[PDB]
């Protein structure tokens, strides 16, 4: 035992987890809203619309200790997504994305949320309609990332038929985010 | 990441999933009853007795798009199983079976149900009394197949002590099916 | 299929499972209290304090068929642990421990309980505050072992924020057990 190595998906955690952030509201009280995912170096972030639906002031908190204020770029009710913006100081951790990767049924996936961080393991039950997984999906990880064993982004964890969780396919999430950036809410 | 391959049990899905079918009732209304498993080329299928307990007309629907009517060969209350029959057009997808394979505690297993298909992942908690697994077992996959990472049949998912699901060992399921074929309900 | 081998964590089961015992009370009635873990050859065992909180007479039952009476060495309310003692006949199965092993987030873990034995699979969601896992933790495995794919001890399953289970890190559990052995209850 001492010689060998445990089976583990910590590799996918080290690659993906730095990019998943906490999302807060600062009214006047500091409340925890949910999780979120840093998509690129420009400083754009994806989260659930319901997380930021009633935010007086939005705050984002990285795992490395940094704390930015975020402005709502726009949302999309149908997919319950929302894009936030923050100033990117030199060096931002971003969620690994592979546009060429084709998600397959049976693929191992980790759901990464930041209520410290909590990570749960499952598989892709059904390929995206949305992507299904049996990894626990909850408010503590709602708005966070779903990634495969390599750490590549498979979807955005979302809430709202038992035992199964939902994530918005990363391919759809990318397009929706782009559209919100270009205009704002889109129909 | 782009170079490497995700950890996945899609191999077992491709081999086993084509053999797991949807089971319907057609009264006079079309209702979804549950899932089922094509065992052989003769056209015999296994499902839960409770799925077909009140079926005016039984219909079976493959993943490839085909739709047959099925006749109840017989059932077995004690194990809550039931065998159906359909005409096998040339080419029927059958559930991989390995009579030589010895199921071990800790073995990875996928529960395959067809409410599109939903697949969940677990292990064999206890070897069959029935086989136990922590893979989600639900009406959406009740009557469907439980298979290992190779895609070989380990059991038939069944309902009716929390967090654990039950499957009838494939070795028992085979014998019971044979007996029903030979006579009908057996005691 | 016939040639290849199923993916499985039965190796970790064979190594660790013999060391996880059933724990009973014998009033005057024989009641099942919970699970426990044989730590060393001296005959010391760890379990939850709530399991042994009201035991007139404590009995321990190995998987190999042996049955000892156990005496409460002492407990620790804060961590809900308790150490029992039994006479070690030549040959006692002990839980594999690796003091050098550093638990990482994403590590595969099996929760081993003895209500026959029930084993569930998960990962380390958060490294220990206590260790978190998405492996099912329940009364049937409360007080039992959490081990990685090698079979090394990662924690002691404990009860008392949804979908997640808790285990006391093996490093903390070892120290607490030592202290109880030295004195008794410690503050």
């Amino acid at each position: 035992s001492t010689d060998e190595t445990p089976a583990s998906y910590n590799l996918a955690v080290r690659r993906a987890a730095p990019a998943v952030v906490n999302v807060y509201n600062r009214g006047l009280e500091i409340r925890t809203l949910g999780s979120g995912v840093i998509m690129d170096q420009r400083g754009y972030i994806i989260t659930n619309k319901h997380v930021i639906n009633d935010a007086d002031q939005i705050i984002v908190a990285l795992q490395d200790g940094r704390v930015f204020e975020a402005l709502l770029v726009g949302s999309d009710s149908l997919t319950d997504l929302a894009v936030l913006k923050i100033n990117a100081t030199g060096g931002l951790p971003t969620i690994p994305i592979n546009a060429r990767r084709v998600p397959h049924i049976g693929d191992v996936v980790l759901a990464i949320g930041n209520p410290g961080q909590v990570i749960t393991q499952g598989i892709i039950s059904a390929t995206g309609n949305f992507l299904q997984t049996d990894a626990s999906i909850n408010p503590g990880n709602s708005g966070g990332a779903l990634v495969n064993s390599l750490g590549e982004l498979m979807g955005i964890n979302t809430l709202s038929p038992e035992g199964i969780g939902f994530a918005i396919p990363f391919q759809l999430a990318t397009k929706i985010m782009d559209k919100l950036i270009r205009d704002g809410r889109v129909i």
